[PDB]
């Protein structure tokens, strides 16, 4: 039939075919020999620092595909504005090395970015992506105020809005914008004496680096760090996020009372701040997104894993569970009640979040709209499925095709 | 070249080099993963009514025969050079050959050791093979088939076992088991459309009604078994109940549960998959383990697809199912697969669940790597299917390639 991969539904028996896939222009980890699907970071996408300027032909062929999907979105692909942006473009390139982008085309390629993220299953909400331009600042400080901006616009006091702010783009030579933070908001992660971590293990790192450059440390399990801002060619400043701007919910369970005791609590905004913006081959170093949380996020990998806050044998203790074996099932048990813990108390803070059954029926819907408007979907099963109830979501029973697209959200370098 | 392995919950880091010893390629490229793709596109396995290139076969054969001297530390030796000798002889004269019950178990071992999607392969020394290459008709398959079950089941205390039928012969039909497992429930089609029994059974229990079968109209219906000895049509055999274990299941402290009538047989047997060794092809090699809990409580009994029982559970156990945000679904998942540990465990039969089994991978992993540099696994397949990353292996990056022997896919025979 088709040449193109063909894909099963087993819950629905329905068949589809991936002829989108057909316009990736950059190679993933795998081969015909093995694959490499489930490597988090596989040495591909990674945007290492390329200090000297980028080939123009490289650059340029990059800046003409990404024209051409521009004028394409606004069907005017082949009209005297299409050849004469391509034009513009090439002429800017000649005698800088680099180009810009108009207004538009930021707005675009931002949208088509998160469109094109396999890892997300949020994207259902592609379209409605607020995009902020900061492409105008030009120090630590005003990142800082942008940044501030952005976190007050998408919290909106819990009734959450995806937005993504832009700061100026690499140039050649010239140092990078960077936020140092993985994220806008994380929690401290604080090394003991016996080796141990108190607050978040995932963000030791971040957090010596906080005191390194300053920061007088707290000692408590979720304290919220300050951000690293970085300016072209200057050491990263410090700033303290103003409490009253990071929106955070304490959590309690809807029926076990005592659960409210153990004094959990996880902030309501998720935005992930070291990743770079590709788009026709320009580099936005310093592009932080955000949108609201799936609750599995929270009460199944932060709260759960065992390298995070790893709480599950306290809640089963609480819970009065066999924690000597297997079979009694007690993780799965305590795993479902911190979820709920999660949903309740978000949903009682007017908090926007969307359970796992809620978000994978939607990304279904996603898959269904982005089949008929470009043939397929770029998707991540081991991501897309949650990591609790996999197989009572119906993202679980649809196979699913990976590839890179662009514009897109990859991994860089950290910058210390 | 050698992809580096990350274990993102101990930080620890392995490189895989086992998967340059892949000949046979997947369904990936550079440009697109298909890794969650459940059957090949073209990965399958085309007919055999002519001999396969000499060379290529010859290519396997050698390569087989290599693996194996090397196992009983003999490479080299004068029984090895003789062997070849004969494999290639036999090749050259008949554009075929056979292998000796000795390598015939070396080779069901390692195609269950190789197998990507295996999650209990910690087991893989411990296999017990018959040879039944000496059989002629489907009454004798029948036979071996009991004989087969009688051995597995062991009154509740599983033991692995494979038992391998006559190889595909060029030109000549293949032995084969139409079922996709030795003991599977029927799914009788009703007026509505809906389905009583297992809905993913349909096609095998109408084939088996065309052959005469009496169908029955419950739920847990035992299909009787249609094999084919080649060129023949497919004969029909019902299995004695007596024979066939199943496990009634009740829960530890809800006592509506037994109420639901919610049963499963004890043995996994699966009888379509086609076992390949050095390049020969064993159409007929049903294989049975233990089940692994979470097969049963959560895909056989839960899958939308399939008994689909997650809401009469939620209301027995009176949950919200009015929004999803309860996690009615989480809960009574939780319970039935609860339930079914409970019940194969009062009922003193084999099983295992979710986290010993992967607990026991992680050790696996770490002998394949310390024994042949690498382990081949699908993520997709080894993770459970609840409860994800409670376990270890969500956190275990995994390398996917295809070794040989191995196990797969081949089309329906019908
Ligand atoms: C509207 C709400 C959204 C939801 C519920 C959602 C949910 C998710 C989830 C569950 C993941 C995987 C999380 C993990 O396992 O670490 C993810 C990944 C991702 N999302 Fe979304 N998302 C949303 C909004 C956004 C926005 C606004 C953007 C970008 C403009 C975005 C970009 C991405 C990217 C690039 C990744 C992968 C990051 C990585 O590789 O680590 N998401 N999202
Ligand atoms: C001893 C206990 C065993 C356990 C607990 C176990 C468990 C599993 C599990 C959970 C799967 C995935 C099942 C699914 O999702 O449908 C699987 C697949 C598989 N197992 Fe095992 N296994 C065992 C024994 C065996 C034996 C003895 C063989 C072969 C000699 C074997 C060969 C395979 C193969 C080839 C597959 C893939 C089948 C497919 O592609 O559909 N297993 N096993
Ligand atoms: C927008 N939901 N999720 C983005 C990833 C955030 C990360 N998984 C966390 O739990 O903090
Ligand atoms: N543990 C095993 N040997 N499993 C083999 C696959 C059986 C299949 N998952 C079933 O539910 O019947
Ligand atoms: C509830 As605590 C022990
Ligand atoms: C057992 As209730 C209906
Ligand atoms: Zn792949």
């Amino acid at each position: 039939g088709p040449k193109f991969p063909r894909v099963k539904n087993w819950e629905l028996g329905s068949i589809t075919y991936d002829t989108l896939c057909a316009q990736s222009q950059q190679d993933g980890p795998c081969t015909p020999r093995r694959c490499l699907g489930s490597l988090v970071l596989p040495r591909k996408l990674q945007t290492r620092p390329s200090p000297g300027p980028p080939p123009a032909e490289q650059l340029l062929s990059q800046a003409r595909d990404f024209i051409n999907q521009y004028y394409s979105s606004i069907k005017r692909s082949g009209s005297q504005a299409h050849e004469e942006r391509l034009q513009e473009v090439e002429a800017e390139v000649a005698s800088t090395g680099t180009y810009h982008l108009r207004e538009s085309e930021l707005v675009f390629g931002a949208k088509q970015a998160w469109r094109n993220a396999p890892r997300c299953v949020g994207r259902i909400q592609w379209g409605k992506l607020q995009v902020f331009d900061a492409r105008d600042c030009s120090s630590a400080q005003e990142m800082f105020t942008y940044i501030c901006n952005h976190i007050k616009y998408a919290t909106n006091r819990g009734n959450l809005r995806s937005a993504i702010t832009v700061f100026p783009q690499r140039a050649p030579g010239r140092g990078d914008f960077r936020i140092w933070n993985s994220q806008l908001v994380r929690y401290a992660g604080y090394r003991q004496q016996d080796g141990s971590v108190r607050g978040d293990p995932a963000n030791v790192e971040i957090t010596e680096l906080c005191i390194q450059h300053g920061w007088t440390p707290g000692n408590g399990r979720f304290d919220v760090l300050p951000l690293l801002l970085q300016a072209p060619d200057e050491a990263p400043e410090l700033f303290v996020l103003p409490p009253e701007l990071v929106l955070e919910v304490p959590l309690e369970h809807p029926t076990l009372e005592w659960f409210a005791a153990l004094g959990l609590r996880w902030y309501a905004l998720p935005a992930v701040s070291n990743m770079l913006l590709e788009i026709g081959g320009l580099e936005f170093s310093a592009a932080p997104f955000s949108g609201w949380y799936m609750s599995t996020e929270i009460g199944t990998r932060n709260l759960c894993d065992p390298h995070r806050y790893n709480i599950l044998e306290d809640v089963a203790v609480c819970m009065d569970l066999d924690t000597r074996t297997t079979s009694s099932l007690w993780k799965d048990k305590a795993a479902v009640e911190i979820n709920l813990a999660v949903l309740h108390s978000f949903q009682l803070a007017k908090v926007t979040i969307v359970d796992h059954h809620a978000a994978t029926v939607s990304f279904m819907k996603h898959l269904d709209n982005e089949q008929k408007a470009r043939g397929g979907c770029p998707a991540d099963w081991a991501w897309i499925v949650p990591p609790i109830s996999g197989s009572l979501t119906p993202v679980f029973h649809q196979e699913m095709v990976n590839y890179i697209l662009s514009p897109a959200f990859r991994y860089q370098p950290d910058p210390w």
